[PDB]
Protein backbone atom coordinates (compact mmCIF):
# COMPACT_ATOMS: atom_id res chain seq x y z
CA UNK A 1 0.00 0.00 0.00
CA UNK A 2 1.08 3.67 -0.12
CA UNK A 3 -0.62 5.55 2.73
CA UNK A 4 2.42 7.75 3.35
CA UNK A 5 4.94 7.35 0.52
CA UNK A 6 3.48 8.61 -2.78
CA UNK A 7 6.35 9.27 -5.20
CA UNK A 8 5.16 11.20 -8.31
CA UNK A 9 6.76 13.02 -11.29
CA UNK A 10 5.52 16.48 -12.41
CA UNK A 11 5.06 17.46 -16.09
CA UNK A 12 5.29 20.65 -18.12
CA UNK A 13 2.25 19.73 -20.18
CA UNK A 14 -0.08 19.75 -17.16
CA UNK A 15 -0.62 23.13 -15.46
CA UNK A 16 0.62 23.65 -11.90
CA UNK A 17 -2.78 23.66 -10.15
CA UNK A 18 -3.45 20.32 -11.87
CA UNK A 19 -0.75 18.83 -9.64
CA UNK A 20 -1.82 20.90 -6.61
CA UNK A 21 -5.33 19.58 -7.21
CA UNK A 22 -4.20 15.97 -7.61
CA UNK A 23 -2.02 16.48 -4.50
CA UNK A 24 -4.68 17.84 -2.11
CA UNK A 25 -6.77 14.85 -3.25
CA UNK A 26 -3.95 12.39 -2.45
CA UNK A 27 -3.42 14.00 0.97
CA UNK A 28 -7.09 13.15 1.51
CA UNK A 29 -6.43 9.40 1.30
CA UNK A 30 -3.76 9.74 4.03
CA UNK A 31 -0.84 10.70 1.76
CA UNK A 32 1.17 12.89 4.11
CA UNK A 33 4.46 12.37 2.25
CA UNK A 34 4.89 13.09 -1.45
CA UNK A 35 7.76 13.43 -3.97
CA UNK A 36 7.55 15.61 -7.08
CA UNK A 37 10.22 15.03 -9.78
CA UNK A 38 10.66 17.40 -12.77
CA UNK A 39 13.14 18.17 -15.60
CA UNK A 40 14.22 21.31 -17.54
CA UNK A 41 10.72 22.80 -17.87
CA UNK A 42 8.78 20.49 -15.52
CA UNK A 43 11.45 21.25 -12.88
CA UNK A 44 9.79 24.61 -11.99
CA UNK A 45 6.29 23.08 -12.22
CA UNK A 46 7.04 20.97 -9.12
CA UNK A 47 8.04 24.18 -7.30
CA UNK A 48 4.88 26.23 -7.92
CA UNK A 49 2.72 23.23 -6.96
CA UNK A 50 4.50 23.00 -3.58
CA UNK A 51 4.70 26.79 -3.20
CA UNK A 52 1.00 27.08 -3.93
CA UNK A 53 0.42 24.06 -1.66
CA UNK A 54 2.48 25.75 1.05
CA UNK A 55 0.54 28.95 0.55
CA UNK A 56 -2.38 26.65 1.39
CA UNK A 57 -1.66 26.32 5.11
CA UNK A 58 2.10 26.12 5.73
CA UNK A 59 1.24 24.36 9.01
CA UNK A 60 -0.59 21.44 7.39
CA UNK A 61 2.47 21.21 5.13
CA UNK A 62 6.15 20.51 5.85
CA UNK A 63 9.33 20.35 3.77
CA UNK A 64 11.06 17.13 4.88
CA UNK A 65 13.55 17.01 1.98
CA UNK A 66 14.49 18.30 -1.49
CA UNK A 67 17.44 17.58 -3.84
CA UNK A 68 18.63 18.60 -7.33
CA UNK A 69 20.74 16.85 -9.97
CA UNK A 70 21.02 16.51 -13.77
CA UNK A 71 20.42 13.47 -16.00
CA UNK A 72 20.01 12.49 -19.64
CA UNK A 73 16.60 13.09 -21.24
CA UNK A 74 16.30 12.63 -25.04
CA UNK A 75 20.04 12.00 -25.68
CA UNK A 76 20.79 15.32 -23.98
CA UNK A 77 21.70 16.44 -20.45
CA UNK A 78 19.02 18.26 -18.52
CA UNK A 79 18.57 19.53 -14.95
CA UNK A 80 16.05 17.88 -12.57
CA UNK A 81 14.60 18.52 -9.10
CA UNK A 82 13.51 16.05 -6.44
CA UNK A 83 11.02 17.88 -4.18
CA UNK A 84 9.73 16.02 -1.10
CA UNK A 85 7.01 17.15 1.32
CA UNK A 86 5.24 16.16 4.55
CA UNK A 87 1.80 16.99 6.05
CA UNK A 88 1.41 17.79 9.78
CA UNK A 89 -2.36 18.28 9.54
CA UNK B 1 34.17 40.42 3.72
CA UNK B 2 32.67 37.25 2.20
CA UNK B 3 35.09 34.29 2.40
CA UNK B 4 32.21 31.87 3.00
CA UNK B 5 28.85 33.47 2.21
CA UNK B 6 28.64 34.33 -1.50
CA UNK B 7 24.97 34.65 -2.48
CA UNK B 8 24.58 34.99 -6.29
CA UNK B 9 21.62 34.79 -8.70
CA UNK B 10 21.86 32.56 -11.80
CA UNK B 11 20.67 33.73 -15.25
CA UNK B 12 19.42 32.20 -18.49
CA UNK B 13 21.27 34.70 -20.67
CA UNK B 14 24.75 33.27 -19.97
CA UNK B 15 25.17 29.48 -19.88
CA UNK B 16 25.61 26.68 -17.36
CA UNK B 17 29.41 26.46 -17.67
CA UNK B 18 29.54 30.26 -17.56
CA UNK B 19 28.29 30.08 -13.97
CA UNK B 20 30.36 26.94 -13.22
CA UNK B 21 33.43 28.82 -14.42
CA UNK B 22 32.66 31.88 -12.29
CA UNK B 23 31.96 29.53 -9.35
CA UNK B 24 35.17 27.46 -9.45
CA UNK B 25 36.98 30.82 -9.57
CA UNK B 26 35.13 32.13 -6.48
CA UNK B 27 35.88 28.94 -4.53
CA UNK B 28 39.55 29.46 -5.37
CA UNK B 29 39.22 32.66 -3.30
CA UNK B 30 37.98 30.59 -0.33
CA UNK B 31 34.28 30.82 -1.25
CA UNK B 32 33.22 27.42 0.10
CA UNK B 33 29.61 28.42 0.75
CA UNK B 34 27.47 29.76 -2.10
CA UNK B 35 23.76 30.35 -2.89
CA UNK B 36 22.47 30.19 -6.47
CA UNK B 37 19.00 31.71 -7.16
CA UNK B 38 17.05 31.32 -10.44
CA UNK B 39 13.51 31.88 -11.86
CA UNK B 40 11.33 30.08 -14.46
CA UNK B 41 14.11 29.58 -17.03
CA UNK B 42 17.16 30.39 -14.87
CA UNK B 43 15.68 28.06 -12.22
CA UNK B 44 17.13 25.36 -14.50
CA UNK B 45 20.55 26.95 -15.14
CA UNK B 46 21.21 26.90 -11.37
CA UNK B 47 20.63 23.14 -10.95
CA UNK B 48 22.83 22.32 -13.97
CA UNK B 49 25.73 24.50 -12.75
CA UNK B 50 25.70 22.59 -9.45
CA UNK B 51 25.10 19.13 -10.93
CA UNK B 52 28.03 19.80 -13.27
CA UNK B 53 30.04 21.33 -10.39
CA UNK B 54 29.43 18.08 -8.49
CA UNK B 55 30.72 16.07 -11.45
CA UNK B 56 33.99 17.75 -10.52
CA UNK B 57 34.67 15.94 -7.23
CA UNK B 58 31.62 15.23 -5.02
CA UNK B 59 34.00 15.05 -2.04
CA UNK B 60 35.34 18.58 -2.57
CA UNK B 61 31.68 19.65 -2.84
CA UNK B 62 28.70 19.43 -0.45
CA UNK B 63 24.98 20.25 -0.61
CA UNK B 64 24.29 22.20 2.61
CA UNK B 65 20.75 23.28 1.66
CA UNK B 66 18.20 23.86 -1.12
CA UNK B 67 14.68 25.36 -1.20
CA UNK B 68 12.03 26.22 -3.81
CA UNK B 69 9.22 28.79 -3.85
CA UNK B 70 7.19 30.95 -6.29
CA UNK B 71 7.45 34.75 -6.62
CA UNK B 72 6.29 37.65 -8.80
CA UNK B 73 8.42 38.51 -11.85
CA UNK B 74 7.12 40.99 -14.46
CA UNK B 75 3.61 41.31 -12.95
CA UNK B 76 3.32 37.52 -13.20
CA UNK B 77 4.09 34.55 -10.94
CA UNK B 78 7.11 32.39 -11.69
CA UNK B 79 8.84 29.49 -9.95
CA UNK B 80 12.26 30.04 -8.31
CA UNK B 81 14.92 27.84 -6.68
CA UNK B 82 17.36 28.60 -3.87
CA UNK B 83 20.38 26.26 -4.29
CA UNK B 84 23.05 26.26 -1.54
CA UNK B 85 26.41 24.46 -1.63
CA UNK B 86 29.47 23.90 0.60
CA UNK B 87 33.06 22.96 -0.37
CA UNK B 88 34.93 20.41 1.79
CA UNK B 89 38.16 20.60 -0.22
Amino acid sequence: MTEKLNEIVVRKTKNVEDHVLDVIVLFNQGIDEVILKGTGREISKAVDVYNSLKDRLGDGVQLVNVQTGSEVRDRRRISYILLRLKRVY
